[PDB]
């Protein structure tokens, strides 16, 4: 934690611009495994990207925007199929809020015994979303960079901001390892990596799933690891 970070329960806020916070909530195995995901603020609405690993990680994080922003949560965006970014649909959904993800996902999720997101996102052939299918996201640029950690993975760029959102797809500029990829694309990895990077090229804040916000580095050496694969 930095001066600045909020701990709220047992997650943690951190503002990265006037109108964009990182949320994170931790998984206890039996050390703590961190996942992060995105608070926007658009005028008088909010806008959410992935859950917390569980319902009640997902409720404390509505609970904590109500109480720091006070503004009604429009719509969350889940970036795939998977428990840290998913985990918490039914709270989501229990507050009335409209849930987006990949279409894919939402096949997939009830394999992964999870709910599927209420809307399908879908993407055109350079992986850019089909806007008809992401209508009112303000400023949330979704984008499919193709099959990487998993084959359903999105990204998400905050419009007039430099901060794009690499979800489980990106890791740190000094990660040791890709993380899970209990159910990877190896081969096209790397080029995913890079997709997303080419999608947002002026993003100079880059958020991802289990580390710190970090540089373009981050990018490139998750690129350069994918290589090697
Ligand atoms: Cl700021
Ligand atoms: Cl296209
Ligand atoms: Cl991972
Ligand atoms: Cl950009
Ligand atoms: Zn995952
Ligand atoms: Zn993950």
């Amino acid at each position: 934690m930095e001066t600045g970070d909020q701990r709220f329960g047992d997650l943690v806020f951190r503002q990265l611009a006037p109108n964009v916070w990182q949320h994170t909530s931790y998984l206890d195995m039996p050390g703590a495994v961190a996942s992060n995901g995105l608070i926007v603020r658009d005028g008088g609405r909010v806008l959410v990207v992935d859950t917390a690993w569980t319902n009640d990680q997902t409720a404390q994080i509505l609970n904590w925007i109500k109480q720091e922003i006070n503004l009604p949560v429009a719509l969350a965006v889940v970036t795939h199929a998977h428990q840290d970014k998913m985990g918490g649909m039914d709270a989501l959904h229990a507050a009335g809020i409209a849930t987006y993800a990949n279409a894919l996902s939402n096949q997939l999720a009830p394999q992964e015994g999870m709910v599927a997101a209420q809307h399908s996102l879908t993407f055109a052939a350079n992986g850019w979303v089909e806007p008809a299918t992401a209508p009112n996201f303000g400023p949330l640029k979704v984008f499919y960079p193709g099959p990487g950690h998993t084959s359903d993975n999105i990204t998400v760029g905050i419009d007039g901001t430099d901060i794009a959102f690499g979800g489980c797809l990106i890791k740190d500029s000094k990660a040791k390892s890709l993380g899970n990829l209990g159910d990877a694309d190896t081969e096209h990895y790397a080029a995913s990596a890079r997709a997303f990077g080419a999608a947002f090229p002026k993003a100079s804040m880059i958020v991802m799933s289990h580390s710190a916000p970090d540089s373009r580095a981050a990018i490139t050496h998750t690129a350069r690891m994918a290589d090697k694969l």
